Order: C-alpha cells, then sequence, then structure tokens
C-alpha cells in the first residue's frame, strides 16, 4: 500500500505525545473545535495543495522548496521565502530526535526493569503524580525552582548518541529488508495494543476522577476561549505538524512521484488515518488517564510545563495499574520510538536533499553534515531550560502556519488559481468537490492571514516582554540558523549561473 | 616602499589599547621580561615565515591557510589547522570593530564637548575614578553588580553601524585617493601627538601618586611571576596581536607579493617600528598616567575588569587636565579610530579571499556577507558581559599562539628548513644571521610547545570551572564558528 509510506511518516511523536499537551493546555473542548476546523478547511486541502506543487517542480528536476517557489514565481523574494522549507524541518529536527531518545530510553527501562510505581500510601493526586514525574524529570535533567541549566543523566544522553547513529545509518544506507519486515509486524503491533489501551483506559475509576471526566473535559466546548487566538493558532499548528505540513518534507517527497498519479484520494487517505491515532488513539488514551490519575488541574499543569511530557508522564501511570503492563509499555515506548524514527529521518530528507541537489554532496557527506547541524544544536535543547519549548512554538506552531499560507499564495494566487486546479486534480481516481476552490482561494488563505494578524497583534507584546535568556537565546540561535540558511541558498544561486 | 603598508597593518588597538591592558593586568616588568623574549624568539622569525608562505602559495593562486597548508602538506588534517587562519580573523573582528566603534563614538564625545570631569573639592582616588569609569560604562552599558546583560546606550549602537558602515565601503570600492591622502597625514600626526602627550604624562603629580611610580610599575621586573605560564601566554599572545601574527592575514597580504622582493629587510623595519609605537607611546601613556591619577591598585582592577576598558579611562584624565585637552582628545581618539580602520580591512581580509578564490564570490557579495557574520555575531559581545574578553582570550591570546606554532611546525618540519630558510632569504636586500635557523627550527617550536602545555595543566581545571553563563554561551558560539568554517571549506573541495 502506497498510503501506508504517505503515513509512515506522518504518523509520529506528534500523535501520541504533541497532541495531549497541545489539547490539555489549551483547555480541551475549546481546543477541539478549532481542531476539527482546521483539519477541513485547512488541513485537507493544503495536503492536496503541496503534493500538486512538488510533483510539479519535481517533474523539471526539483526537490528543494526555494528552487520550486522560484519556478513558480519568478523572484529572488522566493527563493527567500523557501528557505522557511529548510529551516523549519531543521529546528523541529533539533529537538524531534531527542523527544525521540525519551521514548527509546524509556523502552530500554521498561525491558530491564526500571519503572515507576504509585506510593504505597497516598491516594490524592500530588502524592501519586511524584513518582512518575521525577521519573521523567530526572531523566531529562528538570530541577527545581525553574533554574535555566537543565541536568539530564548520562544514560539520556548517551541513549541520544544511540538514537542519532541510528538516524545516520538508515538515511545512508537506505530503508532496508528486515526494517521492512519489522515494519509490517510493528503497524499491526501498534494498531493492537492501542485498542487494548483505549479498553484499559475507559474503566479507569480512581478516587481522584474517572476516564469518562476526561473524555468529559476532552469533548465540552468552552466558546469564551474562541476569541483567543492562541487556542485557534495552536490548534492549526497541530493539524500541520501531525499531517507532516508546512514543513518542506511533502513537497519533496512528490518530487521524487510521478505525475498523472492520483494525489486526492491517498493524499485523503493518509490524512484521515492520521486523524484516526491521535483522536482516538493519542487522544483518548494519554488525556482521560491524566485527568482520572493526577485530575485535571495536574493534568493541565504538566501539559503547561513542556512540550512532550504529558504522554512520558501519564502512559507509565497506566502501566502501573495493569497486569503485564511494565512488558505491554516495553511494546508501546519502543512502537512508538519505531514512529519517530520514520518521521525523524523524513523530517531531515529536505536538508539532506538541499545539500545533494544544489551543492552537489555525496550521499555520506549531506547525512553527516546535517547530522552535526542537530547534534550541535541540539544541546541547547538538552541543557537550557525552556528552550525546546521555544524551538517547538517557533518552528512548530508559527513557523508551519506562516509557511502555509506562502504555499497557498504562490501556487493558487500567483501560480494561477485555476492552473493550480489543474494540477491537484490530474490522475485523480476521484475528483475535488468544487466547494473546496473557493475555500483555497478566498476562504482558507483569507483566513490564515487574519488568525496571524489578530495574534501578532495581542502575543507580541508580551513575547518581546520575555524574562528568561535562555529563551532569547534560543531565538537568536534559530534566527542564525534562517541566516546561515540563506547563505546557503545564496551560494546554489550563484553555482546554477556558474 | 611596502613598510608603510604593513605599518599601517601592525599599528592598531593593539598598540594603544589592549598593549596597556595585557600589561597592566599581570602587573608589568613581569610581563616585559618575557615580552620582550617573545619578540626576539617568536615575533621576528614568524613575521618572516608568514611572509614567506604567503609569496609561496600566492604564486599558485592560494591566498588563504587552509589552501596554502594543503599545498605544503598534502593532508586532510591540514585543511582542518587551516581553518584557524578563517577562524582567528573572524573571532577578532567581531569584537574589534565594536572597540573600534567606541574610539569613533568617544571622538564625537570630545568633538561637541560632551567630556568627563573630574569632581571639584576632592582629590579621593575613588572620587575622582568615578566620573571617568562612568563616562565609558554608560557608554558600552556596564551594569554595576555583575549582572549578566549589557545595555549599551542607543548612542554606542547607532555608532557601531556607521562603523560598519565605513568599513563595508572602504572594502568594496577600494582605498579611494583622498583616503591615502589622508593617511600620510594622520600617522604622522599620531606620532606627534603621542611623543608630546608621554612628555605631558611624565610631568603629572597628583597627590595620589606620580608618572614615575607607573613607569617603576611597568619596568621593574617581579621574579616571583616569572614562573606563571598564564603571564608567558599572556606575553607572546600580544606580540602575535600586536604584529598582526598568528592570523591568516600576513598570509594573505603575501599571497600578492612576487617572490623576488625583500622580506627580511622590510619585515624587521615594520615590526620594529611597530614595537616603537607600542611601548614607547601606547604603553607609556596610558599606564603612567592611570597609576598617577588613580593608583596603582586601581589601574590593575581595571585592567582585568575589561579587554581595552583602561585606555578609555585614563586618557580623558590626562586630557582633562591638559591645556586644550578636549581638542587634543578629539585628535587622539580619531587618529585612534583611523588606527583601527587601516587595521580592521585588513583582519577581515582572509575571509574575504576565502569567499572569492574558493566558493567563487564577488568581491561585492564576500564583503557584504562577512560583514553579515560579523555584525551578527558582534550582538553577544555588545549585550552579553564579558563575552567580549572571552573571544579576546581564545582567539587573541591563546589561537594565536596555537596557529604561529602550527605555521611554524608546517613549513620547518615538514615543508623543509633548507627549503623554507631558502625562500624567506630569496630576493631579500639583506640575509637572514644564521642564529636564526637554529631559532626557527629548534628553540621557538619547542618553546611554544612546553608553553602550551604548562599553561594547559595550570588553567585548564579553572576554565572548565566557569561560573557565569555569558562565557559557556560564548564559547559554544565560537565553537559553532569553527564548524561552520570547516563545514565551507569542505564545499571548497567539492565544489
Ligand atoms: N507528522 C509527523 C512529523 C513529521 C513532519 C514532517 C515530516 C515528517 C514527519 C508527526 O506528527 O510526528
Ligand atoms: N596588529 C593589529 C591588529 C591586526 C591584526 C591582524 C591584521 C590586522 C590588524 C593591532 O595591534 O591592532
Ligand atoms: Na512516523
Ligand atoms: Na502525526
Ligand atoms: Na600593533
Ligand atoms: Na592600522
Amino acid at each position: 500500500g502506497l498510503i501506508l509510506a504517505m503515513a509512515g511518516n506522518a504518523v509520529g511523536l506528534g500523535n501520541f505525545l504533541r497532541f495531549p499537551v497541545q489539547a490539555a493546555e489549551n483547555g480541551g473542548g475549546a481546543f477541539m473545535i478549532p481542531y476539527i476546523i482546521a483539519f477541513l478547511l485547512v488541513g485537507i486541502p493544503l495536503m492536496w495543495i503541496e503534493w500538486a506543487m512538488g510533483r510539479y517542480g519535481g517533474a523539471q528536476g526539483h526537490g528543494t522548496t526555494p528552487a520550486i517557489f522560484y519556478l513558480l514565481w519568478r523572484n529572488r523574494f522566493a527563493k527567500i521565502l523557501g528557505v522557511f522549507g529548510l529551516w523549519i524541518p531543521l529546528v523541529v529536527a533539533i529537538y524531534y530526535v531527542y523527544i525521540e531518545s525519551w521514548t527509546l530510553g524509556f523502552a530500554i527501562k521498561f525491558l530491564v526493569g526500571l519503572v515507576p510505581e504509585p506510593p504505597p500510601n497516598a491516594t490524592d493526586p500530588d502524592s501519586i503524580l511524584r513518582p512518575f514525574k521525577e521519573f521523567l524529570y530526572s531523566y531529562i535533567g528538570v530541577p527545581k525552582g525553574d533554574e535555566p541549566i537543565l541536568k539530564p543523566s548520562l544514560f539520556a544522553y548517551i541513549v541520544f548518541l544511540i538514537t542519532m547513529f541510528i538516524n545516520v545509518s538508515i538515511l545512508i544506507r537506505g530503508i532496508s529488508k528486515g526494517i521492512e519486515r519489522f515494519a509490517k509486524i510493528a503497524m499491526p503491533t501498534l494498531f493492537i495494543l492501542a485498542v487494548f489501551l483505549v479498553i484499559r483506559v475507559f474503566l479507569l475509576e480512581t478516587p481522584n476522577g474517572t476516564a469518562a471526566d476526561g473524555l468529559n473535559f476532552l469533548w465540552t466546548p468552552d466558546f469564551e476561549k474562541l476569541k483567543d487566538p492562541g487556542v485557534w493558532i495552536a490548534a492549526v499548528g497541530q493539524i500541520f505538524f501531525t499531517l507532516s505540513l508546512g514543513f518542506g518534507a511533502i513537497i519533496t517527497y512528490a518530487s521524487y512521484v510521478r505525475k498523472d498519479q492520483d494525489i486526492v484520494l491517498s493524499g485523503l487517505t493518509a490524512a484521515t488515518l492520521n486523524e484516526k491515532a491521535e483522536v482516538i488513539l493519542g487522544g483518548s488514551i494519554s488525556i482521560p488517564a491524566a485527568v482520572a490519575f493526577f485530575g485535571v488541574a495536574n493534568a493541565v499543569a504538566i501539559a503547561k510545563a513542556g512540550a512532550f511530557n504529558l504522554g512520558f508522564i501519564t502512559l507509565p501511570a497506566i502501566f502501573s495499574q495493569t497486569a503485564g503492563g511494565t512488558f505491554l509499555g516495553f511494546l508501546w515506548f519502543f512502537l512508538l520510538f519505531f514512529a519517530g524514527l520514520t518521521s525523524s529521518i523524513a523530517i531531515m530528507q529536505p536538508m539532506i536533499a538541499f545539500l545533494e541537489d544544489e551543492l552537489k554532496l555525496s550521499r555520506k557527506h549531506a547525512v553527516l553534515w546535517t547530522a552535526a547541524i542537530v547534534f550541535f544544536s541540539a544541546h541547547l535543547v538538552m541543557f537550557l531550560n525552556k528552550s525546546l519549548d521555544e524551538m517547538d512554538f517557533w518552528a512548530g506552531t508559527i513557523g508551519v502556519v506562516f509557511f502555509g499560507l506562502t504555499e497557498l499564495i504562490i501556487f493558487f494566487w500567483i501560480f494561477g488559481a485555476d492552473k493550480a486546479w489543474e494540477e491537484i486534480n490530474r490522475g485523480g481516481i476521484i475528483k475535488v468537490p468544487r466547494i473546496y476552490y473557493y475555500v483555497m482561494r478566498y476562504i482558507t488563505p483569507a483566513f490564515l492571514a487574519v488568525l496571524l494578524v489578530v495574534w501578532a497583534r495581542e502575543y507580541i507584546p508580551k513575547i518581546m516582554e520575555e524574562t528568561h535568556w535562555t529563551v532569547w537565546i534560543t531565538r537568536f540561535y534559530i534566527i542564525g540558523l534562517f541566516l546561515f540558511l540563506t547563505f546557503l541558498v545564496f551560494l546554489a544561486e550563484r553555482r546554477r549561473n556558474h
């Protein structure tokens, strides 16, 4: 199935770790209403856009974003906007591989038996949260008092090295046959273990809450929080993150596929299985269990205190109250690691492809230098408090929605609305309904543009008053990354005409 | 002929700002004894070596250290060590241009009469230091109490922009005939002004000290601190800095010289001319006056609190007591600005020369991108406390004594001492005395290698115990710059 490779990179850490965080910190229910609208009016059509843009420029030997933007709009300002097609995946990879290494480190701990346990006599939210919170915080090195320096354990650093070595050895060697035999075993195993864990979580009855309260917290909307654009832009950004949109990823992969081929039905199918994997499996396992085990206030606080910490704290609590949970926990975090592994090798693909097709580097050299830029930068994420969340906000939330609007104007307003409508439907098994045409030309592009404006007039004053230097150094570091990548595209521009 | 071009290279901010700080920071006399030894055993021989390597490499179209090292020694490790010939000039330029902008800002202050004045009815050495300390600290934004974030004035930021604009213009359009007409008037005027100031300083007496006490501070040796390797490595590092050695700068300028011109006489004349402007002019004005005005305790404390601050505090105190001092303060800081301008366009030369010969960028593009890296990186030294001092130590002190040793190993142990001796003395008006053949081949490398080791086993443990996050981020940043420049050299080969 060709829809499984389109969802093998879509289903990853965003489904089981980022979604519970994004939903619980933004309210739940108040977050789900725009999250559904973003999937219909924004997420689905942009999937059709990036596959159409990619195979269009890919038919002329262009797999990189600046080369395709300039092919769709001949202007040096288009190649500058194409740098986000390299900057966003690079910044996300700086922490994504690190979060991926957390799942491998937890899998090794569960296999060997090092698991967190609830206290003997607690039966109150903060006391039973402490063993599971300290299990994660002492691994990633969270101190007390909001001190800016993290002290991760030596085991966590070594597991990060091993995770980098696994990503590099696959990007160089390629997809192996044993990996293909392991992938066809992990896809049912993940979507069978997920079935049991939805049943297990549903009958959770604790003195601190019920799973029914977690589903009540997640599916009852608060309409006064719909006036908050930070809730809206967190929802439209999570849609882009989970669908692998707003990066430079999908446009690079359609460059390697063929024209006169279906990008409509298969593009709609992988976008649905992915939402089935995180709304049902990623959303009704982690969130209701956190509300049942720790209550609402503590579940929201854990979600606000990190970008991926909720699932790492909630799932071991489930497995501590389940017969054989230590074994199932090994399966959970090892399969979650494989989900992140197939995504991280995909996130780092546009950067490696740029060093190949534009700077004429070999596979071995393009991979190893890309890994050097990720490993070196990851030390900010590993050792600076809130540095990981900052990269996740500007690349994984704000960056994807700005770069998603940019794609929707270059391809649908400058390249031609009717001209782009033909590129989407070519070879389609089914046809895109006519109502999406007016949505892609007048509704969605004139909605993301308004959201970023109504958001920036309210939160940018709060952002520029940031007091933590660990945050400003991260903002300074990622600006240097965008300038560094702009310099690389310049070296490619003075090489094509040289 | 070309001696004045080497003197516009050498004579700069290291002569009048850094040398007073480096000497007063380690004591003086205890600093000058290894300083004179470093000029004879290290500075002079490595001046001839960099000029000889540049010619031999420039004759084949190479002007940067990664390509010239690989030409003399065909190894992967040669191009990696050649990155320092790009990294040290880049790191130094990150803060050198900013220090250059200070002299321009003070020149504008003194032109319009915004001068610091000592308080009346007070001879307290802390009360008279206070307004001169505040004049600099309010400009560069030093807070009270070791806070990590600097807050320099808006005027200091705008003047930095203009200093960047002046460097970019001259680097693109070249040295105009109007400013070449200016250099022949400015550098003589600076020498005449400095000879006047040392006469003025020598006639200083205060209720807190005299200038004769200052000369006793700088020239009376202390033999207990002669066993401190940090003092030895600061004197050797200063010799490299003031003579423009230990960079890839002299090698790039030598890459345009014919292989049959004179190196020995012209290089020895420029080095000695530079030292006269440093110990006789720069060192004899700032330090004796700081001791006379503020005392020895404060002169050492100011030298340790910053990397270039002492000259900016001491000199306006001199001008506050001299008739016509505000006008003389204008000419001093303006000719000090021009002395830094001709030096900073030479510092950014290896980076520009690497973006053209390799990577095949135009002159307009190589200057603007080099100016972008420097301008971006300068915000660390502008806003993070002790970041400027950290870059100045690892590049301007430790890096130069390491890269100078590296140039010496590859040219006299790998390329061949008999071939290098033939290449230095080729076309020379006079010949190098035979005693330097054994200094270059045996004495100098055995001296620099030992000095680096004994320094590293007495100070690396204290370096790893840093308590300021602002210095670890600077160390993290400059490691990133070296990896970045190693990536560009890699892109040069596979082009
Ligand atoms: N969509 C993936 C992340 C990803 C983005 C871009 C390319 C590949 C993967 C996730 O939710 O985990
Ligand atoms: N030697 C100069 C600095 C410099 C170094 C290298 C090249 C050019 C200038 C000084 O003392 O100020
Ligand atoms: Na995946
Ligand atoms: Na996903
Ligand atoms: Na000098
Ligand atoms: Na100069």
